[PDB]
């Protein structure tokens, strides 16, 4: 819909703004133009607001880096883009990152949200899923390789989560690329110690 | 200073139940026995006590594990329980840990939160810098070493804060104790590639 976008956008703006607490359903109508009953009939809420505006947060952050068979090049790679990328999207638009940390430890949340912090969550871990299978030899017996994969994954993750905070905390100080470049390089390690 | 102390266990109960939104001054004095005009003397305001429980809960959780200094003997060498006490310690808390997260992200916050955030994430790095050190050899020329210790000890924080979001988000199949030991092996890994590269 035209009008879900508008609303979106707005509230993006509002609460990049005013933050969260001070931004109304009111405000939202001033900037979209959508009056709050044609608002509450879409999202059913301002939590309901905020979810469906960090989902699509995150559906524009994955699309902006391809998936494997999504290529291309002789498997350059096929890192270039999936680290570069990775690398040039956390330049200031962690946005949704800060929104989607903050919402992961939100206490009594709104089932709305907790589904979409969920998917976005699963979505992250399956992309890193996709990349990681590719670097174990083809001769690695699919279950053996499914424990290996799944804990490389995790490992990943979790380096990545800290990533953010690192660009948080010591802005400054901190080399994103060259720290995913450690982690590649880790990961390689730690593929020969896994399988031992 | 035991005022200080029934105010923070107060409110730490207070806290663990109800939400922080809906714990008030007022349930603290219920809890505590003490008048909200001595909270307040004391800490100043609501996030002024937040600020206070959470720094203590950080002091204590650091406390629970030793430097390298005043660890053991030398056998580990000095880290395998520095590793189970840093392991000991998820267990999944707040305690802190959770609040440091959420306080870390927090906009326009307060300034006696933004220095206490800030004092437990440069301590938390101080303390895997000082583990860290040792993972190097002795014949490295110290200001090389420090670059490499720095790019060691920031990778080892973020996986370390990673850790924490695994638990969270997926505590059925996250196990703790193999990640830090996933992270020593990296950084064994990690210090020859970063030595030959200086
Ligand atoms: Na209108
Ligand atoms: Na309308
Ligand atoms: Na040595």
């Amino acid at each position: 819909e035209r009008s879900r976008e508008s609303i979106l956008d707005a509230t993006e703006r509002l609460m990049a703004t005013k933050g969260y607490a001070a931004t109304s359903i009111s405000d939202i109508r001033d900037a979209c133009g959508l009056a709050p009953s044609s608002i509450y009939w879409h999202f059913g809420s301002k939590e309901g607001v905020l979810a469906a505006m960090m989902e699509r947060g995150a559906q524009r952050f994955f699309a902006a880096i391809p998936t494997w068979d999504e290529a291309h090049g002789p498997v350059e790679q096929r890192s270039e883009r999936q680290l570069t990328e990775l690398v040039s999207l956390q330049s200031q638009h962690p946005d949704f990152l800060r929104l989607f940390y903050l919402l992961s430890m939100e206490r009594s949340q709104d089932p709305a949200v907790a589904a979409v912090v969920r998917r976005v969550r699963n979505t992250a871990i399956a992309r890193f899923r996709d990349s990681i299978t590719h670097l174990l030899p083809s001769d690695i017996p699919p279950g053996k390789a499914d424990l290996v994969v799944a804990e490389l994954t995790a490992f990943a993750v979790a380096l990545s989560d800290g990533v953010y905070f690192a660009g948080h905390l010591e802005p400054d100080t901190t080399d994103v690329e060259r720290m995913y470049r450690r982690l590649r390089q880790a990961l390689e390690a730690l593929i020969p110690v896994l399988l031992e």
